């Protein structure tokens, strides 16, 4: 019952799941520190990128065992491509193909699936930084083919290399430059360590058990669908925090705005996702960093297809990058309808009603005539009470290829779907 589950709650699952979380990540932290300490000794510049090259071998060692070999031959090859299309324009195409085949090759089981399905993030992330230097070599934003021991420490970047958040090239530069050790940068590294912690003991001790404990038939499936969604939720907000936490503590992370240095990288914001204003808001503050990626690198490269099939061609990418699985790719797909309809729908409203009613927060100056008026408040909230309901159906399968995800929402009777497609209707009706 709940009196005997709150009196072993504590030894139970918040101390071991604490040390266990704890105990996994402190060596990885311990090398971040050790290469921020470095990184302040005044060393050269290619001296630093091998000393970050060394310990993201050693990271890769110590969590993917002698397996870390698809990572590196994955960095191996990104480099062969980038030197032997040094000169061409179309460097992000060429380094794009080679991840696609990389990806989908090994999709296609070539490899055994616990080993890719085991580094999935750190090849994600290495093959985001890869793309990411092509486009910006070929924008220009990177002025010059950075040379091997650079293009080598900004993929085993060791605030980066494991679950760390895809940083850009420039950022990582900043960081090889070094940052003087505040008590600012320690507060970041502390906080984000602290919210990590957080979140994964909500994932793993309160989110599976909130409603029959916490918290005092249609409804009893959407509340397991619910507390599913939460708890992959915060396991996802864990993995960001943790990524904070050794990306500050690496020494990237940092904003130069107007000679004052912010150490306020954001990779995840769970406040946007949990109270959601709209489900376009909530695929950005997923992962911020991705979202990033996805729309500067995928949706702007993709335009010339059009802004729908440029949506469907950034959440395909956004599946390879995190692995084909039929309910990740299911999730994945019925996203990109649900963010293109929602967001449609709420300009077409916005410009119908002249309401503050946009998929996000309208600036200070615009042209809307009711700004805070209880109609819009209201239509708000009905809009966030979708984005919650679209975030338990999508998270109850993260709880399995195409019978799982069928009979999972089949018991929420398709509902997302409908209310996605009964809003497409609601949209070209007023249009
Ligand atoms: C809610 N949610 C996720 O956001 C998610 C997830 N799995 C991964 N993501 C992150 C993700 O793919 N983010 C994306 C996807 C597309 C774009 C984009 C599209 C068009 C234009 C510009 C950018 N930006 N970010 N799951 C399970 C989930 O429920
Ligand atoms: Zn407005």
């Amino acid at each position: 019952s709940r009196q005997e589950f709150f009196q072993q709650l504590l030894q139970g699952c918040l101390l071991p799941t604490a040390q266990q979380g704890l105990d996994q990540i402190w060596l990885l932290l311990a090398i971040c520190l050790a290469c921020r300490l470095l990184w302040r000794l005044g060393l050269p510049s290619y001296l630093k990128h091998a000393s970050t090259v060394a310990g993201g071998f050693f990271s890769l060692y110590h969590f993917f065992q002698l397996h870390m070999v698809w990572v590196v031959l994955l960095s191996l090859l990104c480099y062969l491509v980038l030197f032997l299309c040094r000169h061409s324009s179309h460097r992000g195409v060429f380094l794009s193909v080679t991840i696609l085949i990389y990806l989908l090759m090994g999709e296609m089981h070539m490899v055994d699936t616990v080993t890719w399905h085991k580094m999935r993030g750190a090849q994600m992330i290495v093959a985001m930084k890869a793309v990411s230097l092509g486009f910006d070599l070929d924008r220009g934003e990177v002025g010059t083919v950075p040379s091997p021991v650079e293009f080598m420490g900004y993929l085993y970047f060791v605030g980066t290399i494991v679950f760390g958040p895809w940083i850009s090239f420039h950022s990582y530069l900043q960081a090889v430059q070094g940052r003087p050790l505040s008590a600012r940068w320690l507060q970041k590294v502390a906080r984000s360590l602290a919210l990590a912690l957080l979140c994964l003991v909500l994932s793993t001790c309160v989110g599976p058990y909130l409603f029959p404990y916490f918290i005092p038939g249609t409804m009893v499936r959407w509340l397991r669908a619910y507390e599913s969604a939460v708890s992959f939720h915060f396991s996802n907000y864990f993995v960001g925090f943790l990524s904070e936490a050794t990306a500050t503590l690496a020494g990237a992370g940092f904003t130069e705005e107007k000679d004052h240095l912010e150490w306020d990288l954001t990779v995840s914001k769970p406040l946007n996702v949990e109270l959601p204003r709209s489900m376009v808001e909530v695929v950005t503050s997923w992962n911020l960093p991705m979202s990033y990626w996805l729309n500067n690198y995928v949706f702007k490269n993709a335009l010339r297809l059009g802004t729908f099939s440029a949506v469907l061609v950034t959440y395909a990418a956004s599946a390879l990058l995190h692995g084909f699985s039929f309910h990740l790719a299911a999730v994945l797909l019925s996203l990109a309808f649900i963010t293109y309809v929602e967001h449609v729908l709420r300009k077409r409203l916005a410009r119908i009603l002249s309401a503050c009613v946009l998929s996000k927060r309208c600036p200070p100056d615009c042209s809307h005539q009711h700004r805070l008026g209880l109609g819009v408040r209201a239509l708000n909230l009905l809009f966030g009470a979708l984005a919650i309901f679209h975030l338990a159906y999508l998270g109850s399968l993260f709880d399995y290829g195409m019978a799982y995800t069928v009979h999972k929402w089949s018991e929420l009777s398709w509902a997302s779907h409908w209310v996605t497609f009964g809003c497409w209707i609601f949209y070209r009706l007023i249009g």
